[PDB]
């Protein structure tokens, strides 16, 4: 059902993303590397295991890798490798492989990067294509001492020399992850090379009415037209939010009583997210929320916290919009500044 909080893996149970399924197969086709691109919990990973359920490949959670010690080594990721693979018996029997992976059988502490791939390629060759994915993959960047360019270097060999074998990374971090590849500087192991771009974004109004209605129906339940409609202006298309909100409304049974639920679930997580923004420097909090507030052009941001206490310098402020730019917690448009996701607005604004 719709309304589960568990991850979603299959393509019966992801609502919609017709346009973007076929936008990432399309992407395979024409480019080695393709990079899924989008707001945090707009659905990337739901989408991304969906499309491996149906194709061989494997996920690795970049954020997961880094988590533990802000950092990733070679012989961690490598067991990673080695274990979202396994058990490989499972894997042959529902891809229907006779080949075996040497790796495998190996330490993670004498195995090169480029050896694994090699063999992956090779199952490549028996299956036509073989897919390694990396959610968030702009954590690489904390990847051993040289910022991750032993990744750059192995996504380079790949994409010259390993052709059934394709390379999908995404971020939710958007700019970030522009930034780590760094395509259009020429000390990039990845220089000059093409990646595929697949978007995806909050749903439409219409789609949005439209999930909440199938979440409702799937458990008998009529939910009056107002309902639905104040609950999409509240959470604005944002699969992530109308998932927990549908969930709030089965347990609760109220508009109000669920939505109050919803706002305490999201409340929690992004104060833990501004928490760690927090850390980095007070400022980009106080940024965010004076934008939340309606402080959403340069001079009214800056006067604000001026105000406030905390002057800030304009190379400063200008530095400090482009990172919360990048890390996708804003969109600049229209000479205006807006927190990304509505949810994280309210928030905010308390
Ligand atoms: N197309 C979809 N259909 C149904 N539920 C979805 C869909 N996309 C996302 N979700 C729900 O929203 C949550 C957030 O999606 P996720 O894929 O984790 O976001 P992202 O990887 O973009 O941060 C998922 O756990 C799932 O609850
Ligand atoms: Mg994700």
């Amino acid at each position: 059902m719709l309304f589960d909080l568990r991850p979603k893996t299959r393509r019966e149970d992801i609502f919609d993303r017709e346009e973007e399924s076929r936008k990432l197969e399309e992407s395979l086709e024409n480019y080695p590397l393709t990079l899924l691109l989008g707001i945090r919990r707009v659905g990337k990973s739901s989408l991304l295991r969906a499309f491996l359920n149906e194709r061989p490949g494997i996920l690795i959670d970049c954020r997961e890798l880094y988590a533990e010690r802000g950092h990733i080594t070679r012989e961690e990721l490598i067991k990673e490798l080695q274990s979202t693979i396994s058990p490989f018996q499972k894997f042959q029997s529902k891809f229907k492989i006779s080949l075996n992976l040497k790796f495998l059988t190996l330490e993670p502490r004498k195995l090169s990067l480029r050896e694994v791939f090699r063999e992956l390629n090779d199952l490549g060759e028996e299956l036509g294509e073989f897919i390694v994915a990396f959610d968030e993959a702009q954590y690489l960047r904390f990847y051993g001492s040289r910022g991750g360019k032993e990744l750059l270097a192995l996504f380079a060999y790949a994409y010259d020399s390993l052709p059934n074998l394709k390379i999908i990374l995404t971020g939710s971090e958007v700019g970030l992850l522009h930034d780590f590849l760094k395509i259009t500087d020429y000390e990039s192991p990845l220089y000059g090379r093409i990646a595929g771009e697949v978007l995806v974004k909050p749903f439409d109004k219409d789609t949005s009415v439209e999930f909440l209605k199938r979440g409702f129906r799937e458990v008998n339940l009529d939910v009056p037209e107002n309902e639905i409609e104040e609950a999409v202006e509240l959470l604005d298309g944002i699969p992530g939010w109308l998932v927990v909100f549908g969930v709030e409304y089965l347990r609760n049974g109220d508009f109000g009583r669920a939505m109050k639920r919803t706002l305490e679930v999201a409340k929690g997580l992004i104060m833990g997210e501004l928490e760690e923004l927090r850390r980095r420097s007070p400022r980009y909090v106080d940024i965010l929320r004076a934008i939340a507030l309606g402080y959403n052009r340069w001079s009214l941001i800056r006067d604000y916290l001026a105000v406030k206490g905390t002057k800030i310098p304009e190379p400063r402020l200008y530095a400090l919009l482009e990172n919360l730019k990048k890390m996708n917690w804003i969109v600049e448009e229209d000479n205006t500044y807006k927190i990304a996701d509505p949810v994280v607005a309210t928030v905010l604004r308390i």
